[PDB]
């Protein structure tokens, strides 16, 4: 965990959200994969309501882009505090903000309402009411009296749980912490990283907890979670750089039932 304490936003950014990972020009991409999930899942209609909770947000939006239409109450977080300062540069339109607006961009046209990325862009700014600190160790996660509405219609979360855990059993916890977050009948959308040991953010170096697919459902499962739906993204040769060892990308729908 202390290993986290020289993660660099920047790095982590650039490492996975900059080209070639981060130009969404190919739809055979990661970026534009975990957009398509998103949106089509959003577009179903059936995970709407009022509030929603990022899970470990770190220094990204893309996870929330097509949320934001179905939630007027969003709460991003992170461990962070350098990950929190990062996201309110952006949020705030403040200097030296990260440009996601290629993932803007592709989130309209994915969504294919014909709307325009600085819309997209400002309804997720204007719906994010809160930037809050996280622990997701912690059996309550967000602390005692946390200014989030609880508990959340929905909760989105990606590459957090499998990057902050030791081991499978860990991974399970955090589940459980989470989870308890979640209103019962509400939705998680979780996305992840597959069989994946490290990756690096700069001079930092993350160990990860390696998951299968499999063992993602087993463990939603066991939190007490209907799997709705769960897809896999292989990672092709050319998006594989050095800079961690990821096989593949998961994304699951899930129903606290
Ligand atoms: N114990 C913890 N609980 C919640 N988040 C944690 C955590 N320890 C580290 N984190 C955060 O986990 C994040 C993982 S990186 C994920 C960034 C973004 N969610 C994505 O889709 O890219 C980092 O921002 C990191 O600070
Ligand atoms: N820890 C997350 C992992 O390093 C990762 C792999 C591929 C990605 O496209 C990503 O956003 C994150």
């Amino acid at each position: 965990a202390s290993a986290y304490q020289r993660f660099e936003p920047r790095a982590y950014l650039r490492n996975n959200y900059a080209p070639p990972r981060g130009d969404l020009c190919n739809p055979n991409g990661v970026g534009p994969w975990k957009l398509r999930c998103l949106a089509q899942t959003f577009a179903t209609g059936e995970v709407s309501g009022r509030t929603l909770i990022d899970i470990g947000s770190g220094p990204t939006v893309y996870q929330l882009l097509s949320a934001c239409s179905h939630f007027e109450d969003i709460t991003m977080t992170d461990f962070l505090e350098v990950n929190r300062q990062e996201l309110g540069r952006w949020l705030q339109e403040e200097p030296g903000a990260f440009n996601w607006s290629m993932y803007s961009q592709h989130a309209c046209l994915i969504e294919g309402k014909g709307e325009c990325w600085q819309d997209k862009e400002r309804q997720l700014r204007a719906r994010v009411k809160r930037v809050l600190p996280i622990d997701v160790h912690q059996p309550q996660p967000l602390g005692a009296g946390s200014p989030a509405p609880l508990p959340a219609d929905a909760l989105v979360s990606a590459f957090c749980l499998e990057a902050v855990s030791p081991d499978l059993a860990s991974f399970q916890r955090a589940l459980d912490h989470i989870t308890t977050l979640l209103r019962p009948g509400g939705h998680l959308l979780l996305i992840g990283a597959l069989e994946e040991s490290w990756y690096l953010a700069g001079e930092a170096r993350l160990t990860v907890v390696p998951v299968s697919e499999e063992e993602v459902r087993e463990a939603l499962v066991r939190s007490g979670y209907k799997v709705r739906d769960l897809r896999t993204y292989i990672m092709p040769a050319h998006l594989q750089t050095g800079v961690d060892d990821v096989k593949g990308v998961f994304f699951a729908w899930a129903q606290k039932v």
